[PDB]
């Protein structure tokens, strides 16, 4: 079926939970043996969210190459994304090592450091120009260059230096700051505006490594971001845009990381975002 009318048909019939459970039943199951090794327990935020072995990002280190991060490679859309958990106190150095090694331009952050009164990720970037951060375990230096605070999101320019080689690179930090503590946003307008700002920066384009995107677990809000982006790109590429099937795209993405889209409300919100976004594109 088309999207917008499939949408109204699920609303009127109140069957979002049944649609979402079908997706959960059909989703791929692949091994994640490296994630479950005992030496990696303090590298995982949640025991039930792990990268598959076949798609995990490897750190360029011979001691321990593990990080909780997955490469989502979308062949028809010609887009790639790295989805990862919010960094932990003992993985902030690994996080920036990955950004460096994978040649990423942008980092997309969809959570606040504290939500619901608890810590959802480490304070992994510097908050003042004159107070830079040094990650001694991976030999990197990170400096805040500039910050632009808007009503729904903040954009930061960061300098990452590889202290071994003295090479430097500019990284863009796109921080969506207004996702509610509970539920999903009422309108997708500010989320779509944010997505377009990331696109306009070059961070999603083939001349760079894959964008790094995270929330707390790296599957819920993060899944919504890459699902909406890929669906909108396919609608631009194809002769028949109504042929884009959001449930099929989501199942393809779940071949590369488990659990993408965590609730039926996130599924409905993804439909809403793609539907509204397709009208603005034209
Ligand atoms: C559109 O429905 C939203 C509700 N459904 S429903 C009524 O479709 O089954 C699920 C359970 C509670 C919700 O508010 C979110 C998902």
């Amino acid at each position: 079926m088309e999207m917008e009318k499939e949408f109204e048909q699920i609303d009127k019939s109140g069957s979002w939970a049944a649609i979402y459970q079908d997706i959960r039943h059909e989703a791929s199951d692949f091994p994640s043996r490296v994630a479950k090794l005992p030496k990696n327990k303090n590298r995982n935020r949640y025991r039930d969210v792990s990268p598959f072995d076949h798609s995990r990002i490897k750190l360029h280190q011979e001691d321990n190459d593990y990080i909780n991060a997955s490469l989502i490679k979308m062949e028809e859309a010609q887009r790639s994304y790295i989805l990862t958990q919010g960094p932990l106190p003992n993985t902030v150095g690994h996080f920036w090592e990955m950004v460096w090694e994978q040649k990423s331009r942008g980092v997309v952050m969809l959570n606040r450091v504290m939500e619901k009164g608890s810590l959802k990720c480490a304070q992994y970037w510097p908050q003042k120009e004159e107070k830079e951060m040094i990650f001694e375990d991976t030999n990197l230096k990170l400096t805040l260059i500039s910050e632009d605070i808007k009503s729904y999101y903040t954009v930061r320019q960061l300098e990452l230096e590889n202290l071994t080689t003295q090479e430097t690179r500019e990284i863009l930090h796109f921080h969506y700051t207004t996702w509610p503590d509970f539920g999903v946003p009422e309108s997708p307008a500010s989320f779509l505006n944010f997505l377009f700002k990331v696109r306009e920066s070059g961070s999603l384009s083939p001349e760079h490594g894959p964008v790094v995107v995270h929330c707390s677990a790296g599957i819920g809000r993060s899944g919504t971001f890459c699902l909406a982006d890929t669906c909108l790109l396919l609608m631009d590429k194809r002769k028949d845009p109504s042929s884009v099937d959001i449930k099929k795209v989501l199942l393809e993405m779940r071949k590369f990381r488990m659990g993408l889209i965590q609730t039926a409300d996130q599924l409905r919100f993804s439909y809403l975002a793609v539907i509204e976004g397709a009208k603005f594109i034209m």
